[PDB]
């Protein structure tokens, strides 16, 4: 009924603008004392039976040779993952898909490395890790294809050791980032391919929150015609029944995207794309924030829009709304976040969305409900009857 539908196009507004204000993105800067980059980033893990768990990554990359390589000026990698079951495997093992596209650059106003020419047709890859987490022992075997034309990876691992003591997703990171899509405006800053073929040095620490961390140590370089990631892994400070050691986390995170989902982030874009041009720009976006009672300065809109901005123009597309509305959807968010969206129903911050703030924020996105049907809405949210929407009441209509 066109009341619970209210609830998704301002609910998914709402999650838009969160995951606007988020940093999902693998962050890369110029690291001169190195003559390397660093980078930064945040993985989320979905926990089974619900929830998440953030995993925060610092990495480092140095040269393995003297030659020159490009030093980039800041940009992010976008990069999307599937992870599967081969039916025809019997060992502890793991197939992933992987897409990786260079963006954050705008267009506008000016080179192509050496190392480049390597990469521009089909190149097989091998992967060998050698792990101890808390004591616990294990060995890694990965084997697949890079097609950086198009920033795609195929790669199947197998546990050599028997059973792989941590869960799979927490080591997708760890387990060949020359294979990246870089544009053709943003060649100069592809430090990865420019230090090949002798290769370079990816080092991380993950921190899992609330748990214990890995240290890693790759060499990436080619071996005569195959791209070889060799890396060892240690973890410490882990808890025995928490998500990693506990195996309580998801293996395959479903891409499951309807066409009634569409339909639904289609009502949430033509909040912000008042003019319908199909594209939001920071004045728009600026518009549906100030309405909600933040207060961005235009630098921060247009850092907000960068964050998604896959082709460098400025503004959010509708496709590149779709991209990021299906990543939000497909990874469960924090309860801090799930808070910070709850406060913006939750004007007085008092634990419950009372009749008066929801009608504030709908007649303030310039919604016109009548007392009756604002009720209506409150009815569909309220569970336990008392007229108002606590937080684990939010929750359940913040969900698929
Ligand atoms: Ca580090
Ligand atoms: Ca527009
Ligand atoms: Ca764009
Ligand atoms: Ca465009
Ligand atoms: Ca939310
Ligand atoms: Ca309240
Ligand atoms: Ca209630």
């Amino acid at each position: 009924d066109s009341s619970r539908r209210k609830w998704n196009k301002t609910g998914h507004a709402v999650r838009a603008i969160g995951r606007l204000s988020s940093l999902e993105n693998v962050y890369i800067k110029a690291d001169k004392q190195k003559n390397g980059i660093k980078a930064n980033f945040k993985i989320r893990h979905n926990i089974e039976d619900g929830g998440v768990q953030l995993a925060y990554h610092y990495q480092q990359n140095t040269p393995i040779g003297d030659g020159p390589v490009l030093l980039p000026d800041n940009h992010y990698l976008s990069v999307q993952s599937k992870l599967s079951k081969d039916p025809n495997e019997k060992r502890d093992h793991m197939v992933l898909l992987e897409f990786v596209t260079a963006a954050g650059i705008t267009l506008g106003m000016d080179m192509v490395s050496k190392g480049e020419e390597l990469f521009t047709g089909v190149v097989p890859i091998l992967v060998e890790l050698d792990g101890d987490v808390n004591g616990h022992k294990f060995s890694v075997s990965g084997e697949g294809e890079g097609d950086a034309t198009y920033g795609k990876l195929t790669l199947k691992f197998i546990c050599t050791t028997g059973k792989l003591p941590v869960p799979w997703p927490t080591l997708v990171t760890t387990l060949v980032l020359c294979f990246s899509r870089y544009p053709d405006h943003m060649k100069q800053h592809d430090f990865f391919k420019s230090a090949m073929p002798e290769g370079y040095i990816q080092e991380r620490t993950i921190f899992f929150k609330d748990d214990g961390n890995y240290k890693t140590r790759a060499e990436v370089k080619f071996e005569g015609d195959t791209l070889v990631n060799r890396i060892e892994l240690k973890g410490i400070d882990f808890k025995e029944d928490g998500n990693i050691l506990g195996h309580k986390l998801e293996y395959n995170t479903r891409d499951q995207l309807t066409e009634e989902q569409i339909a639904e982030f289609k009502e949430a874009f033509s909040l912000f794309d008042k003019d319908g041009d199909g594209t939001i720009t920071t004045k728009e976006l600026g518009t549906v924030m100030r309405s909600l009672g933040q207060n961005p300065t235009e630098a921060e809109l247009q850092d907000m829009i960068n964050e998604v901005d896959a082709d460098g123009d400025g503004t959010i597309d509708f496709p590149e709304f779709l991209t990021m509305m299906a990543r939000k959807m497909k990874y469960t968010d924090s309860e801090e976040e799930i808070r910070e969206a709850f406060r913006v129903f939750d004007k007085d911050g008092n634990g419950y969305i009372s009749a008066a703030e929801l009608r504030h924020v709908m007649t303030n996105l310039g919604e016109k409900l009548t007392d009756e049907e604002v009720d209506e809405m409150i009815r569909e949210a309220d569970i336990d009857g008392d007229g108002q929407v606590n937080y684990e009441e939010f929750v359940q209509m913040m969900t698929a």
